[PDB]
RNA sequence: AGAUGAGACGCGUUUUAGAGCUAGAAAUAGCAAGUUAAAAUAAGGCUAGUCCGUUAUCAACUUGAAAAAGUGGCACCGAGUCGGUGCUU
DNA sequence: ACGTTTGTACTCCAGCG
DNA sequence: GCTGGAGTACAAACGT
């Protein structure tokens, strides 16, 4: 009944890998009885296997496409409501107007009325239509003109400024202060002048409406414009803002000297997502700046589309497009006489072909206004007389449309002025639009706030909104019904995000005080001084960096660090850095902006004021509707100034800390009397940082984040999942590994195991790097060695460049050609410490005779002065310079050795440490007699490199491309390598395993001397021949046993032919988790009417043969259904079995009631038992062993699996990496001498893959020219061969058929579309794991 | 680092309306023009709201309205997708 | 037996700023 | 971008 077996896992994003081993690192074998009606009664199965899904999907385009259904429904009920005012009198001008306008998109022989909408009839339809080509010319002319105008024409103008009414980014009316472009420019250049006030620009002569508004070329405008000012350049960081403003794209690489580049463009969709990635790179200190730039655009685009003289003409957008209207009928018809001129013979192609670029693509195709310009640009070059053309070309303004992607600049006032203006001019003859003036205003120009969400009654997720009354909520008793107070109290309480420590706690604003003091201390404590005679730099005191950080941050914003201690040391101690960079990054911004609002240091200096201050912040970041902002801070009046108010008013923080401010001055360590602001304000001798104080032992800051994060989510698994932290896509493999582990403890007969093993999966730098550090120095890498730092990637080139050439030991230089002569050395050697900062390039010098230091005394005074030179020129980091300085340091310490193996043994992801909690939950759930934990199981965590290493050093190679074991084998390996180092090393269960037990002391387990774990590696007690630092050997014993119990745990020769023999094993469980498809109902673009009939109507009636429609259904699952058809013409009941897949649509209509639907399908006297449902993924197996996967009702996929020895793909991995093995060159060449005797294997796979291929594939085409392919490309090195021999695999892949490529040729995709092989085969139903199985036998069904 | 949520614009697409002219019986040709608007924008659902409809969850079989629970012997020798031997059921 | 109705090979396509 | 839908040309398979 005791069977003492482990369960390895592997949690990946696609795939959860599972494994079961005995005591002995063997998986065992049962066999499984298997349901259905076949003949199969026993399967032996071997104890491993993976389980593959498709990855788990965001909900931010159901988000989208949610919040566009809004959107619809408003402005539909806008238009509606528009129409409900005007139908009394409608009918008196025309009684079936209304009924006309809204059945307009039917076919005249569906229309119960006449086909012209507007007025009825040909002739005054043809009159109004020649008096006005376009809408806009009659709102001009009804703005314009005082005359008696029809009902019908003021509706129809009305009703499109009302159902397109531009954006909501300016608040109020249109004033020079937020609509002029001199304004705006002066804004930003204010804004400019703020951020740096050393070197500024003024701008005080300039006339920014005759440069940036004026009719020209965008890049002569900013060519212009900076030729004004005499400081800045074209690509300048204030000259690119402007080019951003004119509407250019520009890099902003050059301008923060960024090696990775920063091209920013507003008109691209990603811009909010790159202004943020830009932001993170620069500071976030140039928001406000960038978001004045955009306001400058906003404001150059809207006087680019509004260019008429405003003074002549109330309308000016009417009047505009007017302008544009002419304009693009002149250029048309002077473009007509050219084109008839100079190119007669390419006049159809221009002006009459639909499916090329012209002028009828531009009109009646789909051509944009960018290929339709780039059509016609080298036409126009190629004749002569279009200077003018050219012209308007490159400034994006020859032959314009009105309706241009660039409409999204218009605010809705001029629209509402528009309104306005009608409104007046046609008021005393018609008594109702007098009446309804401010109604129609009112419907034009309300907008639904953002903390109000949607109007619901109590059935809706999303909205939280409260009503004082209970009728509809027309837009114009909306003050009166909604209460307002409440719903922004519930948006407040339900919308901001809480804390990753405490689940129960809110956290802070971006810009808030609390958070600002913390992040300014947080890089303020961990920094020195360096004043007169004093050789160890000791970290600021807490009195002396609360002075300066008073002194200096609260009067200067952004501080440089030399002005820190010219201000700090040399001005206030009066002596005239360390541990900082050149500038001090935090600064209180906020602070200051609110000092510029108020003028009041000493209401921000009150620690009174503190919560004062905190609401405005609070107020100011979540809310952005002005009326609340000014509800919400008219509790703050009497404290304050109405002017003051304004700018309060005025000003808008956005974003949000992660911190709570019961994480920063609520929680108090009970025997200290000092909180976390109060630790970074003052610690006496520590001064550590956040992490620091929330890592320690001795303080209770951890026993208050383990219990508070305790009961912070449900009881139940799902729940406890699902307000986790983490992307969905690592939930769903959690949730298949809670799963697993669950199917897993009951198929060994209900016991629980000892170990859950658990893994979570996981140039021009430096050329930049390098050109630094060469100019720094002013070495001659790049001067008399030639500069080719970009294609340097190698870690040779990599060293050679970072040690500029010269050897880091050896005292002279190193040929850069030659670099069989240099060697590379690993600092700290067995860490696994393998980054280019250990690994120096020693030319001679073999670090000159040492055990583990990786210099000595000698090599210490020999490489002081030049490392110490490379470190100032960033050559050489502080991690690197400590290791090399670590012998005259100490050599190596009890310490260091104690931070390398916790470096290797404790893993940082939180992720891991909840995943761990979940299982460890779930699995250990009794109790002892005082209520204590009952271990059962024992959670372990690793990290990825443990295995990694595990893999490269006893080459259990692993490709990525041959199968789906790999996510097995590393399962199995995660599982033997957990219980090793459990059984190896027992004491260190506190590092990893989960609980919090027996905490012990690293410091000390080390021992220092020769007779736990002495050496620097955690896992060298795997190795059975170590090395030694400066070439030399050092044997190890056979059997490895533990320090305190005999038990024997690594014997190695049997212990390695046992995981040779399980890696090599031919049979895993490979399970695709079969899903059944959700989403949308088909593809979204609608396509012209068709005669065919796989058409779907948009609507219920309307005929896709006259209307169009969507195409592409996504089939939900399928069903097998046998019955009768219609056959012949004789009423011949013929029965057919079928296989029929089911649209979601359908899925709905199917699964309200299944026979009927299938009668009105086709089908007559179906048998209703006999309906089997396939999800896709249905594993079905066919003769001789083929396995088909079902993809849809008429596609199937590759389901078998290709199980290659070990030997093939050992070789495969070896040949793959011939320039990179990096290792020792003995090595290296003893590898090169392997692979260069044995390449047969090469002919020896062919032959394999195509077994593999004529067997279960059945793609002979493919085969055959693949098999000539090879043949061809004989003669050829084994290195490139290799790659793409291993490129060759995906032909027989598991999953969807793929298109690949082997050397020049590309194979093009063998798909499967037939599925009348399928309902002669045995469908297979799998378990979670594919242990538990049901074959039925399709052919002896119906 | 990463989830979720709220408010809005601008396009795009599809049908229809913007009478096309001259010569030949036709096939066709030559010529003139073109920029805009309406409606829909997941079919639709009922609890009829200026709501909701693409996230998450899902092998089979037996109970249960659902929720949920329950259903599959063990060792040894081997390995081309798992096979064989023995004990007991 | 004549002639009309299903399987293979290939290409193109997919709402977005 | 991946991968299933759809169209089209063409021959094989077959129903009348």
């Amino acid at each position: 009944m005791d069977k003492k077996y482990s369960i390895g896992l592997d949690i990946g994003t696609n795939s959860v890998g599972w494994a079961v081993i005995t005591d002995e690192y063997k998986v065992p074998s049962k066999k499984f009885k298997v349901l259905g009606n076949t003949d199969r009664h026993s399967i032996k199965k071997n104890l491993i296997g993976a389980l593959l899904f498709d990855s788990g999907e965001t909900a931010e385009a159901t988000r989208l496409k949610r919040t566009a259904r809004r959107r619809y429904t408003r402005r539909k009920n806008r238009i509606c409501y528009l129409q409900e005012i005007f139908s009394n009198e409608m009918a008196k001008v025309d009684d079936s107007f209304f009924h006309r306008l809204e059945e307009s998109f039917l076919v005249e022989e569906d229309k119960k009325h006449e086909r012209h909408p507007i007025f009825g009839n040909i002739v005054d339809e043809v009159a109004y239509h020649e008096k006005y080509p376009t809408i806009y010319h009659l709102r001009k002319k009804l703005v314009d003109s005082t005359d008696k105008a029809d009902l019908r024409l003021i509706y129809l103008a009305l009703a499109h400024m009302i159902k397109f009414r531009g954006h909501f980014l300016i608040e109020g009316d249109l004033n020079p202060d937020n609509s002029d472009v001199d304004k705006l420019f002066i804004q930003l250049v204010q804004t400019y002048n703020q951020l740096f006030e050393e070197n500024p620009i003024n701008a005080s002569g300039v006339d920014a409406k005759a440069i940036l508004s004026a009719r020209l070329s965008k890049s002569r405008r900013l060519e212009n414009l900076i030729a004004q000012l005499p400081g800045e350049k074209k690509n300048g960081l204030f000259g690119n803002l402007i080019a951003l403003s004119l509407g250019l794209t520009p890099n902003f690489k050059s301008n923060f000297d960024l090696a990775e580049d920063a091209k920013l463009q507003l008109s691209k969709d990603t811009y909010d997502d790159d202004l943020d990635n830009l932001l993170a790179q620069i500071g976030d200190q140039y928001a406000d700046l960038f978001l004045a730039a955009k306001n400058l655009s906003d404001a150059i685009l809207l006087s680019d589309i509004l260019r008429v003289n405003t003074e002549i003409t109330k309308a000016p957008l009417s009047a505009s497009m007017i302008k544009r209207y002419d304009e693009h009928h002149q250029d048309l018809t002077l473009l007509k006489a050219l084109v008839r001129q100079q190119l007669p013979e390419k006049y159809k192609e221009i002006f009459f072909d639909q499916s090329k670029n012209g002028y009828a693509g531009y009109i009646d195709g789909g051509a944009s206004q960018e290929e339709f310009y780039k059509f016609i640009k080298p036409i126009l070059e190629k004749m002569d007389g279009t200077e003018e053309l050219l012209v308007k070309l490159n400034r994006e303004d020859l032959l314009r449309k009105q309706r241009t992607f660039d409409n999204g600049s218009i605010p809705h006032q001029i629209h509402l002025g528009e309104l306005h203006a009608i409104l007046r001019r046609q008021e005393d003859f018609y008594p109702f639009l007098k009446d309804n003036r401010e109604k129609i205003e009112k419907i034009l120009t309300f907008r639904i706030p953002y903390y109000v969400g949607p109007l619901a009654r109590g059935n809706s997720r999303f909205a939280w909104m409260t009503r004082k009354s209970e009728e509809t909520i027309t837009p114009w008793n909306f003050e009166e019904v909604v209460d307002k107070g409440a719903s922004a109290q519930s948006f407040i309480e339900r919308m901001t995000n809480f804390d990753k420590n405490l689940p129960n706690e809110k956290v802070l604003p971006k810009h808030s005080l609390l958070y600002e003091y913390f992040t300014v201390y947080n890089e303020l404590t961990k920094v020195k001084y360096v004043t007169e005679g004093m050789r160890k730099p000791a970290f600021l005191s807490g009195e002396q960096k609360k002075a300066i950080v008073d002194l200096l941050f609260k009067t200067n914003r952004k501080v440089t660090v030399k002005q820190l201690k010219e201000d700090y040391f040399k001005k206030i101690e009066c002596f005239d850095i360390s541990g900082v960079e050149d500038r001090f990054n935090a600064s209180l911004g906020t602070y200051h902006d609110l000092l510029k609002i108020i003028k009041d240091k000493d209401f921000l200096d009150n620690e009174e004021n503190e919560d004062i201050l905190e609401d405005i912040v609070l107020t100011l970041t979540l809310f952005e509707d002005r009326e609340m902002i000014e509800e919400r801070l008219k509790t703050y009046a009497h404290l304050f100034d109405d002017k003051v108010m304004k700018q309060l008013k005025r000003r808008r923080y956005t974003g949000w800390g992660r911190l709570s401010r019961k994480l920063i001055n609520g929680i108090r360590d009970k025997q200290s009397g000092k909180t976390i602001l109060d630790f970074l304000k003052s610690d006496g001798f520590a001064n550590r940082n956040f992490m620091q104080l929330i890592h320690d032992d001795s303080l209770t800051f951890k026993e208050d984040i383990q219990k508070a994060q305790v009961s912070g989510q449900g009881d139940s698994l799902h729940e406890h999942i699902a307000n986790l932290a983490g992307s969905p896509a690592i939930k769903k493999g959690i949730l298949q590994t809670v799963k697993v582990v669950d199917e897993l403890v009951k198929v060994m007969g209900r016991h629980k195991p000892e170990n859950i093993v658990i893994e979570m999966a996981r140039s021009r730098e430096r050329m930049k790097r390098i050109e630094e550090g060469i100019k720094e120095l002013g070495s001659q890498i790049l001067k008399e060695h030639p500069v080719e730092n970009t294609q340097l990637q190698n870690e040779k080139l990599y060293l050679y460049y970072l040690q500029n050439g010269r050897d880091m030991y050896v005292d002279q230089e190193l040929d850069i050609n030659r670099l069989s002569d240099y060697d590379v050395d690993h600092i700290v050697p067995q860490l696994k410490d393998d980054s280019i900062d250990n690994k120096v390039l020693t030319r001679s010098d073999k670090n000159r005779g040492k055990s583990d230091n990786v210099p000595s005394e000698e090599v210490v005074k020999k490489m002081k002065n030049y490392w110490r030179q490379l470190l100032n020129a960033k050559l050489i980091t502080q991690r690197k310079f400590d290791n090399l300085t670590k012998a005259e340091r100490g050599g190596l310490s009890e310490l260091d050795k104690a931070g390398f193996i916790k470096r290797q043994l404790v893993e940082t992801r939180q992720i891991t440490k909840h995943v761990a909690q979940i299982l460890d939950s779930r699995m250990n759930t009794k109790y002892d007699e005082n209520d204590k934990l009952i271990r059962e199981v024992k959670v372990i965590t690793l990290k990825s490199k443990l295995v990694s290493d595990f893999r490269k050093d006893f080459q259990f190679y692993k490709v990525r491309e041959i199968n789906n074991y790999h996510h097995a084998h590393d399962a199995y390996l995660n599982a033997v390598v957990g219980t090793a180092l459990i059984k190896k090393y027992p004491k260190l269960e506190s590092e990893f395993v989960y609980g919090d037990y027996k905490v012990y002391d690293v410091r000390k387990m080390i021992a220092k001397s020769e007779q736990y774990f002495f050496y620097s590696n955690i896992m060298n007690f795997f190795k059975t021949e170590i090395t030694l630092a400066n070439g030399e050997i050092r044997k190890r014993p056979l059997i490895e046993t533990n320090g305190e119990t005999g038990e024997i745990v690594w014997d190695k020769g049997r212990d390695f032919a046992t995981v040779r023999k399980v890696l090599s094993m031919p049979q895993v469980n490979i399970v695709k988790k079969t899903e059944v498809q959700t989403g949308g109902f088909s593809k979204e673009s609608i396509l012209p009417k068709r005669n065919s009939d796989k058409l779907i109507a948009r609507k219920k009636d309307w005929d896709p043969k006259k209307y169009g429609g969507f195409d592409s259904p996504t089939v939900a699952y399928s069903v097998l259904v046998v019955a009768k058809v219609e056959k012949g013409k004789s009423k011949k009941l013929k029965s057919v079995k079928e296989l029929l897949g089911i649209t979601i649509m359908e899925r709905s209509s199917f699964e309200k009631n299944p026979i009927d639907f299938l009668e009105a399908k086709g089908y007559k006297e179906v048998k209703k038992d006999l309906i089997i449902k396939l999800p896709k993924y249905s594993l079905f197996e066919l003769e001789n062993g083929r396995k088909r996967m079902l993809a849809s009702a008429g596609e199937l996929q590759k389901g078998n699996e290709l199980a290659l020895p070990s030997k093939y793909v050992n070789f495969l991995y070896l040949a793959s990496h011939y320039e990179k093995l990096k290792g020792s060159p003995e090595d290296n060449e003893q590898k090169q001498l392997f692979v260069e005797q044995h390449k047969h294997y090469l002919d020896e796979i062919i032959e394999q893959i195509s077994e593999f291929s004529k067997r279960v594939i059945l793609a002979d085409a493919n085969l055959d020219k693949v098999l000539s392919a090879y043949n061809k490309h004989r003669d050829k090195p084994i290195r490139e061969q290799a790659e793409n021999i291993i490129h060759l695999f995906t032909l027989t892949n598991l999953g969807a058929p793929a298109a690949f490529k082997y050397f020049d040729t590309t194979i093009d995709r063998k798909r499967y579309t037939s599925t009348k092989e399928v309902l002669d085969a045995t469908l297979i139903h799998q378990s979670i794991t594919g242990l538990y199985e049901t074959r039925i036998d399709l052919s002896q069904l119906g």
